[PDB]
């Protein structure tokens, strides 16, 4: 039986760079690098980096919508993404959705979000205002 | 500041087999479906399926090294990679570099794993057998 998720592997094409972003810019701890990737943690989230010479530096509009979102409270979500747009990241998408989200690059182009809300508030909303064709189980 | 995944979010090709695959086969929680997505979990873990027609189905050698890794215990590891070798589950990976590991992909080649041990263990590990030029911090 599968217990949770165990990490999260993002391939990088410049592991100096992508360290910067996840340590220093958004404040992950760094547990340990290597030649050739590092290990981070974020919460309970294991975060690896990969370096990846097949890794491209993808623009939003050529990757499809998978994408990663950290959670943040309600009361930090402002001042993060002012940090994030002081540094220059790249936003995504605009929010439509119930709960606080800012959407955001990497320096590869991977797609990020910050989002307030946990799934429970998620099907909170939906119950009161079903997706179309929504059944819940 | 940040504190865990808030989500993952999958695109999807074809929602009704992923949800199969994820509730189906690898056991995880269907909480809600609808015409174009679905909402279920693992432990903690808040995943979203998102049906994108932007999605390809993306052999394994034309994606980058990003993945997911789901956390399973030593007692159960071996039986479940069986299982989903037995059910004719494609993989992509087979050299163990990181550990206990299988390696295997989603519908749409989305890169999945299965893994025994928390990041302290990996660290642990490693430091017996580090990666080259690894640093621990
Ligand atoms: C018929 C297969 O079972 C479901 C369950 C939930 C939603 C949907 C749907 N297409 N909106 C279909
Ligand atoms: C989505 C398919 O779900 C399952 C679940 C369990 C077994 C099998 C199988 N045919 N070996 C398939
Ligand atoms: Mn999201
Ligand atoms: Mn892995």
């Amino acid at each position: 039986m599968l217990s949770g998720l165990n990490h999260l592997t993002l391939a990088v094409s410049q592991l100096a760079p992508s360290v910067a972003f996840y340590q220093q810019l958004l404040g992950m701890t760094l547990h340990a690098r290597w030649d050739s990737g590092a290990y981070l943690s974020c919460g309970d989230l294991w975060l690896c980096l990969s370096l990846d010479p097949q890794r491209r530096v993808t623009p939003p509009e050529e990757s499809d919508y998978t994408h990663y979102a950290f959670s943040i409270s309600e009361a930090d979500f402002a001042s993060f993404a002012a940090r994030l747009e002081a540094a220059g990241v790249a936003v995504w998408k605009l929010n439509r959705s119930e709960g606080a989200s800012h959407y955001f690059l990497d320096p590869d182009g991977h797609k990020l979000e910050l989002h307030v809300g946990s799934l429970a508030q998620r099907l909170a909303a939906c119950r009161e205002q079903p997706y179309k064709g929504m059944v819940f189980f």
